């Protein structure tokens, strides 16, 4: 049990110092809510922030960890965006108490050995190229949820099929945790917020606003259908320049193996020159 | 809201995941230790051993889980002071069936992990869960599946659990034949060379002041005496199953077929 300060931001490396601390707050009285986050934190995660901020009686926990496991293919682990400084004076500006933020040996002083294999979902969209990128999130998650143990845990809604991913983990390991989606906070013109983002020049950054209205023409046009829903999304899509689309896809909103209801979600993933982009949006079927 | 009910010195059978978690987390509250003792088939004496190293811890409370007569374990475990069964249907383990799973490391494609390739994947995620549900300040298994305690360990520290592993000696019958539920179908000729498996390991742990390549024809040499007896591997390795280490600790595995029944033991080895 190292120093604990309240009211200051406590920074611990070692998993030991921030779980012996986190048990100490729970056990008499404070309900602990992690935040996991990979850093250059934008106003989105302050948004899972202020969420976790407002259970009574919370101490939030952000984890900032650059995770080697999730991670392909030469060269995208080092084009991480890490700016720390400019972290560490966020969480401080909005209150946070714990900030964990581990080195690579401490997360896997072994190297890759036990792991988590996700069911077939992890094979699907953004796992169909990258097939061994959810495992590595899901095996990065339930150690963060092993060592601080809390409550609550926040996500945004932005990578909704990892958030899906993360729900199969809480259910079917049987941890005892509530998993908080939180909507995707946007830019004033619709666009995703995204650490990636800072990637697309003007040029690109005034087209990527296509997905965004893609998806909102969409979720509108779908009184009429999947199909009329589908193809306004590909309208929009189609007349922005040089977005070049990966996938757009409907799906119920577990994306499970089972036909789209009432309500589903759509998911776009497009390339602007270099950069990738998602997004998705709820969407209610006809009569709704 | 309500904890399900639990009466303290009797026997208390829950089947439901979320029961015997809301007990565990009421007991864990109220100041007990809760020991897991995962268990599954018939009840046998080494379950037994378990039990007791379990009980034995001070204040402690010993939560048994059971996969598959059935009220005669119950009353075992009564008998042997147990305050907790949990006895969950494979639908409650698996209301999603299977999807999230564990992958063991490297370990799981040796020695056992040869013929049965997938079966620690199998062992490591209901432990797993079994740890989850549970929350056991410290789990019991036996020495006997010593790969299977290995890889559980790998588990927790990979995973960041907070349990304590112990692992119990082998339960071994008087002639040195470890505990096994397969032991009960071996005919008479099988049971007497099956002691062949121990007198080899335990030899070689007392010809081991010679040197691990003395051990190892020791023990292979009383292999060679026993008829009937096809050895699958022989194996010595460190006590974390990697490659031995020039001296100090480790481990000797065997693993053999009899007629048609698999038998394994391992022991513990120091060379020099
Ligand atoms: C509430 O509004 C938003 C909007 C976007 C968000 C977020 C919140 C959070 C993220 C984000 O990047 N989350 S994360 O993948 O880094 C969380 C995480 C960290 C570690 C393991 C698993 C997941 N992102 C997306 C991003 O920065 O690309
Ligand atoms: C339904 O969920 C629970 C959970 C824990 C419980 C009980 C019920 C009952 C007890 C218990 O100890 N009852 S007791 O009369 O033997 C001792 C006792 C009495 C008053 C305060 C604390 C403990 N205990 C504590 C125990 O068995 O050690
Ligand atoms: C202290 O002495 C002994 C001796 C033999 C033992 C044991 C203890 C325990 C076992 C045993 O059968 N363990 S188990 O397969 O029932 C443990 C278990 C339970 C649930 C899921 C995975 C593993 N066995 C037999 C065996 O491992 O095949």
């Amino acid at each position: 049990i190292p120093a604990f300060h309240p009211g200051e931001l406590n920074v611990y490396s070692a998993p030991g110092d921030v779980a012996d601390v986190s048990r100490a707050l729970r056990l008499t009285g404070r309900r602990v809510m992690l935040v996991p986050t990979m850093g250059a934190l934008h106003e989105g995660h302050l948004a899972l922030v202020r969420a976790a901020k407002r259970v009574p009686g919370s101490v939030v926990v952000v984890s900032i960890f650059v995770n080697p496991m999730q991670f392909g293919a030469g060269g995208d682990l080092d084009a991480y965006p890490r700016t720390p400084d400019d972290d560490l004076a966020q969480l401080r500006a909005e209150g946070v108490e714990i900030a964990f933020t581990p080195t690579t040996a401490a997360m896997y002083p072994d190297g890759l050995r036990t792991t988590v294999q996700p069911g077939p979902l992890a094979a699907e969209l953004e796992g169909g190229p990258r097939p061994t990128h959810f495992a590595g999130v899901l095996t990065v998650v339930l150690k963060l949820l092993q060592i601080v143990r809390p409550d609550r845990v926040f996500f945004g809604e932005k990578d909704y099929q990892q958030l899906v991913l993360i729900r199969q983990l809480v259910a079917d390991f049987n941890l005892d945790v509530a998993v908080v989606g939180v909507p995707t906070v946007r830019e004033a013109d619709g666009l995703a917020m995204s650490s990636r983002n800072r990637y697309l020049d003007p040029a690109q950054r005034a087209a990527a606003v296509a997905l965004s209205a893609a998806l909102t023409a969409a979720a509108h046009a779908a009184t009429a259908g999947a199909q009329a829903a589908l193809d306004a999304a590909r309208a929009v899509l189609d007349a922005a320049p040089g977005v070049a689309v990966d996938y757009l896809e409907l799906r119920d909103i577990g994306l499970g193996p089972m036909p789209l209801n009432g309500s589903g979600r759509l998911l776009v993933a497009a390339r602007l020159g270099t950069t990738r982009l998602l997004d998705n949006i709820a969407i209610e079927i006809g009569t709704f």
